[PDB]
């Protein structure tokens, strides 16, 4: 067994636990868990540990830092756990955690310091000195400076539907408005702690994008939701892509002047992009005459020359843009679309991804609801053809890769109530080399990076 | 491919509680998958220190099984170094029945709320698989429960009256231990001991913590009346149970047929095998001790029931063994061997949790130390009563279970709730570690789901 682990190399796997309330680092070279922390011990009464990213450390085994965030409110009530809790904790914390070579230290709550409570993807910036967080119930994203724990920028995104009827509010198109946000409380604090700011009272769960149009999700501004998901970074610098699941759009922002420059449109058969028009000193718009399908997971390739966005449910595919023109995102155009006849139903959804460091392949999860086994698609990232699908387990989420390129490491999470695990796949044979047990509902995972170059294949360039 | 690893382990499911993680989980050791987990805080349990557990026989665990897991609460949250600013920790002391249904866990009931008894230390299944006991060493109460009707069969309180009321001498100089059969005091035949109610001390005497009380490190309203009950372990032959009391270093044998204590075994080397029990009221018994030589903690019978072990701790670190082959008469149980080692002569290691092989030829015993000394597993020849070998594992070693075919010991270590943790598997032929699996857990227990009553002889029933 130690022979088993000695193949993997000295890589540390970090995972949040979703409804377990924990975060944990595992030493893939020995099978030992190095450290873990349980949010509830600190008085977080609803620690839905959601997403995270880790910063470059010259020796992760001596120390490393990471951000992990949580959801809260009625997000406790949507995974089927028959809890009698009446008033769930507000959550939406953004925790800075440092491993000191023995234990995790809860260093700070960045959500409490800044007033932005945001509970979906966390991504590191490519120089490892800042991070972004987005939220799909509030439709806000921000980028943060790690050293000062302060907001660099924050934006609200809003939908104005053509047809105010809920079932048609996205299908018949609408106007997306992007507004740069400014702090409203004393001290330069934002007023978005806890559940404050929500358009809907819980998130749109994996594979659940259409649940809002279907009348399944309560809240006060249902038809104004776009479900922001993530801000992923071009590894070349300068640009980030903000995914918005309901319009199926990735808005490219220029991080130099903090403006949106163009809007990629996910659906197959739809234009490569739509323009972003500025309408006010801090406000921009995108007009869409229709929305063919929602989309979710998004990512750049290691060299930044491709960007992927996974259309889901109304279409299940991998949409690929040629992003090789780093100077001009209005040049980025659809170059390929990975499809398969077996993805013609509502599920599976093409899901989380990770590229090999050499950019030659991308691994993409295939998610279904219970009880179909969920899996990993292996895709040739030179000719954009599906090579292989491999079944893994129920409710498969994210993939990380060891930074030598030799093993993909993924998690599945049992819909928070059935089987869960860590899977390791050998990238030479594309076969599963083992399952390790995992007490986790993880929707995320990362391998602690040593360099900035490692972030190109980490929770920086992709979800 | 680890599947080669896992195919050798066999079809066995390991359950572990997470202590400070607040979870309980089952792992399928044949595939490495976690079958199901549950997080107590999801259910509104704000301080779910998931502590001890026992599982009941199931003809096919993979299609379903049930278990009990209980929790601690109150200031137990504050004793493992976690820099929490929480000021009003949940009261805790829940006892949960959980059922795996082949797909997920189902929190079937809260037996503490149902019965009125909040007891947060060892859980042990009875030999027939139809009942279970739970003991508590801050309240010094234990009870046996009927699983089917989720009711109390019997409950007892145990109290110490010291010869010397000075806290540092309150055990050393002896005292009277009083055992009282309790009656429910609330409507519905409920007891009144939910949450922190009944505590004599405000937290459990932590692993390796026995004397923290005499040295004045532990607050509480009845500090010199504590005996720190630990567990009620069962004779696999039936009839008898042994209730361990850490501070007096005694295991009180009870006759489960009429629920009376019958004899008190005394742990310490050089002291008598046992002391008599005197009945002094319809519901009250006494044991008199002229002194207490050392505390004792882990306790258990061999699978055949003919030996009983009690681990002396801190004043002496040894394994005391009684000949219990006389099933008819516990007053005849007499010390027959003690396992000692030069390396056991400091305060630690403390011989701790244990598991015997199905054939009874060996017993594996945890060696626990405070950080930063590597903790491990001792392998003891259970026929000649000699230490064969010690193996280093990792920090904060806890319990050991064994697969029912006898091939693998499976143990947990728990990082003092802050550092490294994991599940260790040890081949019982070579007595070497055959590897570590990751584990997000602070587990102080673990059990492999049994299929038969015979399996329980090597599970959380005969030993802790
Ligand atoms: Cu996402
Ligand atoms: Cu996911
Ligand atoms: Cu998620
Ligand atoms: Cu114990
Ligand atoms: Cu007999
Ligand atoms: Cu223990
Ligand atoms: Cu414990
Ligand atoms: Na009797």
């Amino acid at each position: 067994i130690e022979e088993f682990y000695a193949q993997f190399g000295k890589y540390i796997l970090l995972v949040p636990g979703k409804f377990t309330g924990t975060v944990a680092a595992h030493d893939l070279s020995t099978g030992r868990t190095l450290a873990w922390l349980a949010g509830w011990n600190y008085g977080d009464t609803n620690p839905i540990m959601h997403h995270m990213a880790a910063f470059p450390s010259p020796d992760p085994y001596k120390g490393f830092e990471f951000i992990v965030n949580t959801q809260g409110g009625k997000n406790l009530f949507i995974y089927g756990i028959p809890t009698t809790v009446k008033e769930p904790g507000e959550g939406f914390n953004i925790y800075r955690v440092r491993y000191d070579g023995t234990k995790f230290n809860l260093v700070s709550n960045i959500a409490e310091k800044t007033g932005l409570g945001l509970g979906v993807h966390v991504t590191a910036t490519p120089d490892g000195k800042g991070f972004a967080v987005a939220d799909g119930q509030k439709d806000i994203f921000a980028e943060f400076d790690l050293a000062t724990e302060s907001v660099r920028t924050a934006f609200l995104v809003d939908w104005k539907p053509n047809n105010s009827d809920l079932k048609r509010a996205w299908l018949e198109g609408g106007t997306m408005t992007i507004t740069r946000l400014k702090p409203t409380l004393p001290g330069g604090k934002y007023d978005y702690t806890g559940t404050k700011g929500c358009k809907i009272d819980w998130e749109l769960v994996p594979g659940g994008e259409l649940f809002l149009e279907e009348g399944k999700v309560t809240g006060t501004r249902q038809t104004n939701v776009v479900a922001l998901d993530a801000f992923v970074y071009d590894p070349r610098g300068r640009w980030g892509a903000l995914s918005a699941r309901l319009p199926g759009v990735a808005i490219i922002f220029d991080r130099q002047d903090w403006e949106p420059v163009v809007a990629l449109v996910g659906a197959k058969g739809e234009p490569s992009s739509l323009p972003v028009k500025k309408v006010a000193s801090d406000t921009w718009e995108i007009k869409m005459d229709k929305v063919v399908t929602p989309a979710h997971q998004a990512g750049f390739s290691p060299d930044g020359k491709n960007f992927l966005f996974m259309n889901g449910v109304r279409q299940n595919n991998i949409m690929v843009w040629d992003t090789s023109n780093h100077a001009d995102p209005t040049k980025w155009t659809k170059k390929a679309v990975v499809e398969d006849p077996g993805w013609r139903g509502s599920y599976p959804n093409t899901f989380h991804m990770v590229f090999t460091p050499d950019g030659r392949k991308v691994y993409v999860t295939l998610w279904w609801p219970s009880p179909t086994p969920n899996g990993i698609a292996v895709v040739d990232a030179r000719n954009w053809k599906l090579l292989k699908s491999v079944d893994i387990g129920p409710d498969m989420h994210t993939l990380a890769i060891t930074y030598d390129g030799k093993y993909v490491v993924g998690v599945f999470s049992g819909y928070q109530k059935t089987a869960s695990g860590i899977v390791i796949m050998d990238t030479k044979s594309d076969e599963v080399v083992g399952i390790l047990p995992s007490v986790g509902g993880h929707h995320d995972c990362v391998i602690v990076p040593k360099t900035v170059e490692d972030l190109r294949c980490s929770r920086c360039t992709t979800t």
